């Protein structure tokens, strides 16, 4: 599995559900389907803290690492799931239509980045250990 490729594929879909354009997102399968399809449920679930969220944040582009950072911590304080994974990525996708909404398109590719880092480095061995996105494929899928 690719981290970069489940980041890019999840932020596009998401911003092209939207109406909003990613320049560097322009373009296994059942991965990508499978966190698409659990990140618009948890959205409908969660629609009230989605839309609190969206309405906070308040960007500019010397704070965005810092919202992402406060936020992620936050929403992992308790323990990794893989529903906070999913949380995790449809907040990243929240950030990032924040972000064209401030005028601030080009943090879309440092929020993908910061997201893709931080299944590399952060996220890695719990997702490994806890039998990997085939086990997340498998329970939710
Ligand atoms: C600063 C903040 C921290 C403040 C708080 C918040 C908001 N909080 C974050 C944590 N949160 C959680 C956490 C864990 C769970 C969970 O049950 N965990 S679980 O047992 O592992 C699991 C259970 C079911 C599925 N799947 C169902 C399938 C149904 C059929 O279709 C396929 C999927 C999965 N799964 O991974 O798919 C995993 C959960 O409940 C659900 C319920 N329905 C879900 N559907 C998909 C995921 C999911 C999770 C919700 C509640 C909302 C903040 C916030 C704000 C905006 C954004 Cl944008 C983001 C965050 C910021």
């Amino acid at each position: 599995y690719d981290n970069r490729e489940i980041v890019m594929k999840y932020i596009h879909y998401k911003l092209s559900q939207r109406g909003y354009e990613w320049d560097a997102g322009d373009d296994s399968e059942v991965v990508h389907l499978t966190l698409r399809q659990a990140g618009d449920d948890f959205s409908r679930r969660y629609r009230r803290d989605f839309a609190e969220m969206s309405s906070q944040l308040h960007l500019t582009p010397f704070t965005a690492r810092g919202r992402f950072a406060t936020v992620v911590e936050e929403l992992f304080r308790d323990g990794v799931n893989w529903g906070r994974i999913v949380a995790f990525f449809e907040f990243g996708g929240v950030m990032c239509v924040e972000s064209v909404n401030r005028e601030m398109s080009p943090l879309v590719d440092n929020i993908a980045l910061w997201m893709t880092e931080y299944l590399n480095r952060h996220l890695h061995t719990w997702i490994q250990d806890n039998g990997g996105w085939d086990a997340f494929v498998e329970l939710y899928g």
